[PDB]
């Protein structure tokens, strides 16, 4: 009877009917609880998410009132609000099945699409990916964009949205429908001009639709865009693709789609321990050997003691970085820090998806990111 939406303005629906979830601060409590579904969120964490550096004197009283209000709303679905939104010494926990959250459905459908493509079942990969993408209503938590915590979470989920758009195109191209994905890829390369995998699929689609000129033209366009805007060359995948197209060599779109999926299966596998219980990701401090579990959806890193991982050095920014677990990927975000964030020994420009074993540097602190620990 209860359903929650993060992929657009925050939504709480009872029996399919939206229920207004309160004032912005109360809505932010609900958002944090849905983001951290089935895990406790501490009262201190809630206070930080709501008021950042400046909570009012009665911040805890307000939290108590928001939980009370939310429970009254939840009780409209005929459930026990004290079980569904449970109070723990470690804070508050919203207990809801994954599939009752739009993000949870997105995760399940994307995973199903990956497994299908890995097995070379491109028709059902495409069907799953379409279902995944239908879960998106608008910008992540659009009604709460003024809250700091939304920014890295939204940015992280867009990484996954792009990957789904890309995998969907791969599947369609593999199914012989290159011509039919072109318009959507054109629109996506405008919304996401710097996403090279999107351009790779568009150029592939042009070329397999007997439009070599448009394919070559699109490569020239992305090359110009990346050069002027970012100061970078296109990656090896785009470069190799253009070379094939220049020489009018055949492409193997089925094999490409299979290869991509098989690579993703690997990542999906290391997240899952053999006993169904999901694996905990860790940052392992190289110098000290100390392991920092990535327990929550968002792990906050910086100099200030309110961070989840505290780096006590004067050169580290107050709030330096956040690693977000999207349910599919772990993505690190640089929070406009002075020194930046360095992954695999290069400065990240926005946010980057982390791979198991990645070297991460923040100022003088160096870590191995590990997905399986």
């Amino acid at each position: 009877r209860l359903d929650f939406g993060l992929l657009g303005p925050l939504q709480m629906t009872i029996d399919g009917t939206p229920v207004p979830s309160g004032t912005p601060k109360q809505r932010a409590v609900l958002a944090m609880l849905v983001i951290n579904r089935n895990r406790p969120v501490g009262v201190d964490a809630l206070i930080t998410a709501l008021w950042e550096e400046w909570p009012p004197s009665g911040a805890r009283a307000s939290i108590h009132s928001y939980v009370s209000n939310l429970r009254k709303l939840l009780g409209g679905a005929g459930i026990d609000p004290r079980v569904v939104l449970a109070a723990a010494p470690p804070g508050y926990r919203l207990s809801i099945p994954d599939n009752t959250c739009d993000l949870g459905r997105f995760v399940a459908e994307k995973t199903a699409g990956v497994h299908a493509a890995a097995a070379g079942r491109f028709e059902q990969a495409s069907r799953h990916l379409s279902a995944a993408l239908r879960e998106w209503r608008g910008p992540v938590l659009d009604d709460l964009r003024d809250f700091q915590f939304v920014e890295p979470f939204a940015t992280a989920l867009v990484e996954d949205k792009v990957l789904a758009h890309t995998a969907k195109a791969e599947a369609e191209i593999a199914c012989g429908r290159a011509s039919a994905v072109i318009a959507e890829l054109e629109a996506l390369t405008f919304e996401h001009p710097y996403r090279e995998p999107l351009w790779t699929q568009l150029i592939t689609a042009y070329y397999l639709s007997d439009r070599q000129s448009d394919a070559l033209g699109a490569y020239r366009r992305v090359k110009t865009t990346l050069a002027d805007d970012l100061g970078i060359d296109p990656g090896p995948t785009l470069r190799a693709l253009n070379e094939r197209i220049l020489r009018q060599q055949p492409l193997d779109a089925k094999k490409s789609a299979k290869t991509t999926a098989a690579g993703t299966v690997t990542v999906l596998d290391q997240r899952t321990m053999a006993s169904g219980q999901q694996a905990v990701a860790y940052l392992h401090d190289i110098a000290s050997g100390r392991g920092y579990p990535l327990q929550a959806a968002a792990t906050r890193i910086g100099r200030l003691h309110d961070n989840d991982i505290v780096l006590d050095s004067a050169n580290v920014s107050r709030h330096h970085a956040v690693i977000v677990d999207t349910g599919t990927n772990y993505v690190i975000n640089d929070l406009r820090s002075s020194n930046g964030v360095h992954v695999q020994h290069e400065r990240i420009r926005s946010a980057v998806t982390l791979n198991d074993g990645d070297h991460i540097r923040i100022c003088d602190h160096e870590f191995t990111f590990q997905i399986s620990a």
